[PDB]
Parts: structure tokens; C-alpha cells; sequence
């Protein structure tokens, strides 16, 4: 038992980390096969970056000029291009560190795992959620480029996230693999609206199974709700609306507590009615958002 | 910026993980040069749980009986001895993974990244802290045994701690890597009283110090306060007292923030007289104490 925002285990990512370095600019760059994937603003100065022209930066910059290492050894670049806002960076090595991996394209309010890194060296590990919102609530520092987010399948690494740039608001904007930014985000140096950002209901509705499953058990009520009667209260509480494909994904969870799905609806209803009243669950005094049921029914059964 | 609950990146770790096999007990092994170190609990059946006589059950084993695998292939035992409550297996092959490191006994309040495993598979990373009454509130299912708990210093494991069991509340129980338990909990399946726990204040401090560097500056006030008036409320809300030692370890916090560590102490009084007024600090709820002070300026400073 016990219940912990817990992250994949980070050594088949810790591999693939490498520096880049580009003119006076260092961040962190992703070495899968003979390709390193890092952000794009690594060609930029400072003056650069209020509007940056990234075509027009790049072509100043040669393979030479990419300066790729990895812990002590330094990579040979033989091939460069620009992909939406991610540079490929073409090595004459494949990386003998190479998981098993794909590049994926998380929805909003899916979890993963960042390995937080600085000058190609990892520093941390945590667990995180993209936010209805498309942005992260991460702990990234300056240098931290480049460090990604993903998902483990037993040996498989699916990538979905690159670190771009933290928003004057203090959260965190980035990329899949392809390039393309989650969310409205550009990569320049300019206030970003992150737009209304809403609680991830069915994560919350998971982590009130996990709550359950942990035995804390005070929440449950005699009550029951409809969709609609609880998408009244979620909609007034800023909460994601709850649809049937919510329901049937936390189906598994319904059947391992014997707690009909609409039954915990009602539940975390009088929740957001009411308060916690001075009271936790799972060691927190606010409602979690950032276990999918997904990652609560992996937590709670021990898959490697 | 952003503040997180940041594990150690796991992957040094990862590569010293095997499965221990004894009868009919897997659990997991940690395998640092020609050494596998696992609870001696695998010498147990079910019958023995209650109260097992360790010494006589490890005479009916010998090496052959001690299966110990790495991943696909087996490791082959040439000795075996008992020290404290590990089991120490002596094999024919040195790990070509082992890190430096250092086996380290920690001291009640400070904090530890757990790796937690199953058939000798790593399955997620967290960070925790070890509780004033030398419990640690993890993660863990059956099998998750012989998981262990570090830290990491550049290139330096330093192991500080084995997974041995589940009490009968929840919380969790293991020892060094010598197998001596932290607190008084003994390997054998019976009721153990964990002791009153505390809250560990320099750690709250320490978070509130990370909070303000990250923007949450709402909880600071125009108090100050005395370590004996600071410490008659710690006593009251079941927090350790604040001792000038706690105070000098919180001094680099205290330069940075501008904030006098007795300021910091009537702002955590204040708290815990008048509670959060239904506010959030770092987004949390409630006061958190698993952040050593060196763990907020480690990941307000980007150490890799
Ligand atoms: C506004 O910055 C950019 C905009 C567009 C494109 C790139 C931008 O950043 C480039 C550098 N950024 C970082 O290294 C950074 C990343 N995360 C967290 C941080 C916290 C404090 C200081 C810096 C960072
Ligand atoms: C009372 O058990 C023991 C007592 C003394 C010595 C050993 C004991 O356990 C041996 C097996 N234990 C585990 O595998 C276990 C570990 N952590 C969390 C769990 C959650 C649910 C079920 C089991 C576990």
C-alpha cells in the first residue's frame, strides 16, 4: 500500500542525454540511433530572441558549429535541419544506448515522466501532467533545454515531451518530438496567453480509487449522481466535464473497489461542495489531478 | 522555476537490481561488485513469518539454493552469509554496472530517492523522506522487497536504505545496506508500535524558503519570533524542535531570500496557528516537510 507521484525509472533516457552547444548558447540535447533532437532556440543569442527568424539563423550555422557531446566524447555532426521547432542534429554514431522508443503525441491531462537535465547531465526525475491547458507545471531551471518527457512500456520509451521555455507565468511550454509545441505557444521571448486551465476530473475520480484502494475510505458518502447533475457541479468548480469515455476508462477501478463510477462521482461532488474540512487523503489537503486511472491501476499493481 | 517532488535519477541504479529466489520467495537483490544484497526474509515460507528463527532456517540453505538473476542471465553463487537482516551472496561475477558508491545509515529527516522493483525489475522512481519515527510512508506491493533507497553525489550511490516490510498501518520498514533496521521494527509478521511521529520543521522551513524563491510569497507576514516562543508552538502542533543547528543548516536559504530564519519561523507559526485559509503553497494544501534544506537549493541551483 501507500500511494506516490511516482515516475518511470529514468536510465534508458539518462543513455540518450547529450549537450549541444551552439555559438554561445548550451542546452540539452536527445541522441536516439544517429540523430540528436534538441530545441531550436539553441542557434539564438539574446537580441534574438524577442522575434526570432529561425530560418535565417540556421542558415548562418553549419554542421561544425553544432557541438555535440556526450559525457566526454565528442559527437561528429554530419547532417543538420530544422523540423517545426526542434533541430536534428545528424551524427556519424548511433547511440550503443539506444532504448526501444517511439515519439508520441500526449493528450491533455495524460501524465509522464521529465528527467530534468543541465548540460547533458540528468538531475531529477518527476511525474507530471500535460494540463488541459497544454502547459506543465515542471521545475526546470535555465540550461534545462532539451530535457524530455515519456511514458515506459515495459522496454519501450515513448517520448512526448521537449522543454522549450518556462512562460512569464512560471509554467512550462514545449514540444513532441516532432517539433510542434503543445499548445498556442511560439518559441519567442513574448507574454503567452496559456488560456483557462481546467482540473482533470477523470485523474481526480482515479486518484479517489486509489484513495479507496490505499484505505482512505472518509469520503465515501450514501449518495449517487448522474453525468449530467455531476457535470453542473464540475463545470461551477472549474472541473473537466465527464463523459461516458471517462466513465468506461475508469471501469477497471469501479470493479476492483465495488464503487460504481457515478457513486464516486457523488462523492468528489460533496468534495467540491464542502471542502476537505481539515482533513487529507492520500497525504494531500487538495484534490489531485495528475494520476491517470491508468497510472493508479499500474501503481496499485506492480507492473515493471 | 516550479518546485517539484524530485527523485534521484534512477538509472545507477537500475543496472544493480536482480531477483533473489529462495524456495519458493522472490524478492530483490542489489548486486554491487561479486555482492547480491537482499533481505534475509527470502529464507522464509509462511509458517515462519510469525516469528522465524533465522539462524536455522539459513542452515538448511546452501548457495545452490539462492537462485539470483540479472535481467536474462543467472548469477552463480559461491558463498553466502547473514549480517544483521540482509543476506549477503557472494557470486562469481562483478557487476559491470556498479557505480560508486558508499553504503550510509541516514538520520531520521532527511530524504531518499526509492526505486521500486518487482522480479527484479525496476518499476518507478519517488522521493521520500525518512520519518522521525524511522518509518518511511512509500509505495511498495508484495514483492517490492530488496527495493532500495538513495542518494546520489555527481557519480557517487550512497544506499541508504532496503525494503524489508509493510507494518499492519500502512507504513513502511527496512534497514541499512548492513540490515540493521531503522527504528525499532523487527522482520517478523507481528503488530509494531511505530511511535509518535513528528512533523520535521527545518524541512517545512526549507520548503517555505523554496516557495517564496518560486514566487508564493502570500504566508509571509510582519512577525518575528524567539526559537523558545517558535518552539512552545512546535511542540503544540506535533513539529520537532527547532534547534540553532537547524538554524545554521537553513543559512544559505536564509542569504538567498533575504529572509531571517526567525521571520521565516513566525510566518510557519502563523500557519500553524491560523491554518491555509483554504490557499496553496507550491501547490500544495498542507505544510511539507519532505524537502531538506539542501534538497531546495539542489533544485533551485540545477546540480546534476
Ligand atoms: C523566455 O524564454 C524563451 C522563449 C522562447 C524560446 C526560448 C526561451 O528560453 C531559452 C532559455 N530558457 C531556459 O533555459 C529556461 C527554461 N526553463 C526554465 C527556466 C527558468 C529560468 C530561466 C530560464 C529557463
Ligand atoms: C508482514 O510482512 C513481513 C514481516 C516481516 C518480514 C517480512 C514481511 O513481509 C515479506 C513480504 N512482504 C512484502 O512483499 C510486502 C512489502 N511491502 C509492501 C507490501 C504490501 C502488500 C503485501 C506485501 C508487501
Amino acid at each position: 500500500s501507500g500511494f506516490r507521484k511516482m515516475a518511470f525509472p529514468s536510465g534508458k533516457v539518462e543513455g540518450c542525454m547529450v549537450q549541444v552547444t551552439c555559438g554561445t548558447t548550451t542546452l540539452n540535447g536527445l541522441w536516439l540511433d544517429d540523430v540528436v533532437y534538441c530545441p531550436r532556440h539553441v542557434i539564438c543569442t539574446s537580441e534574438d530572441m524577442l522575434n526570432p527568424n529561425y530560418e535565417d539563423l540556421l542558415i548562418r550555422k553549419s554542421n561544425h558549429n553544432f557541438l555535440v557531446q556526450a559525457g566526454n566524447v565528442q559527437l561528429r555532426v554530419i547532417g543538420h535541419s530544422m523540423q517545426n521547432c526542434v533541430l536534428k542534429l545528424k551524427v556519424d554514431t548511433a547511440n550503443p544506448k539506444t532504448p526501444k522508443y517511439k515519439f508520441v503525441r500526449i493528450q491533455p491531462g495524460q501524465t509522464f515522466s521529465v528527467l530534468a537535465c543541465y548540460n547533458g547531465s540528468p538531475s531529477g526525475v518527476y511525474q507530471c501532467a500535460m494540463r488541459p491547458n497544454f502547459t506543465i507545471k515542471g521545475s526546470f531551471l535555465n540550461g534545462s533545454c532539451g530535457s524530455v518527457g515519456f511514458n515506459i512500456d515495459y522496454d519501450c520509451v515513448s517520448f512526448c515531451y521537449m522543454h522549450h521555455m518556462e512562460l512569464p507565468t512560471g509554467v512550462h511550454a514545449g514540444t513532441d518530438l516532432e517539433g510542434n509545441f503543445y499548445g498556442p505557444f511560439v518559441d519567442r521571448q513574448t507574454a503567452q496567453a496559456a488560456g483557462t486551465d481546467t482540473t482533470i476530473t477523470v485523474n481526480v475520480l482515479a486518484w479517489l480509487y486509489a484513495a479507496v484502494i490505499n484505505g482512505d475510505r472518509w469520503f465515501l458518502n450514501r449518495f449517487t449522481t448522474t453525468l449530467n447533475d455531476f457535470n453542473l457541479v464540475a463545470m461551477k468548480y472549474n472541473y473537466e466535464p465527464l463523459t461516458q469515455d471517462h466513465v468506461d476508462i475508469l471501469g477497471p477501478l469501479s470493479a476492483q473497489t465495488g464503487i460504481a463510477v457515478l457513486d464516486m462521482c457523488a462523492s468528489l461532488k460533496e468534495l467540491l461542495q464542502n471542502g476537505m474540512n481539515g482533513r487529507t487523503i492520500l497525504g494531500s489537503a487538495l484534490l489531485e489531478d495528475e494520476f491517470t486511472p491508468f497510472d493508479v491501476v499500474r501503481q496499485c499493481s506492480g507492473v515493471t
